[PDB]
DNA sequence: GACTAGATCAGAAGCAGTAGAGCATGCATAGTTTT
């Protein structure tokens, strides 16, 4: 029901699975995704498997996000 | 396009079991020597 993950670590672990994928080597994909699971809550996996597809489905447009930010 | 995963065939290595050869133990029998 709680995760012990920062966004930092977050990023470490998907630029390995990346970069794992571009050398061909899938252990360290499995054990990058694994690390994930063990160390994150339900909704956390649910927003990494959207992220992962590149699909949030947030209904609020990247120009509304860019506007707010500056 | 590139790459990965699943299924399948062939060859090879491991293991089990039988056969064949070799090594040690003892004695049967006979021969030879001694009295």
């Amino acid at each position: 029901q709680k995760g012990s993950l920062t966004i930092q670590q977050v990023n470490d672990l998907l630029d390995s699975i990346a970069s794992n994928n571009s050398a061909k080597r899938k252990d360290l994909i499995k054990k990058s995704l694994l690390q994930l699971i063990t160390q994150s809550s339900a909704l956390e996996q649910k927003w990494l498997i959207r992220m992962i597809i590149k699909d949030l489905k947030l209904g609020v447009s990247q120009q509304t996000i860019f506007s707010v930010f500056h």
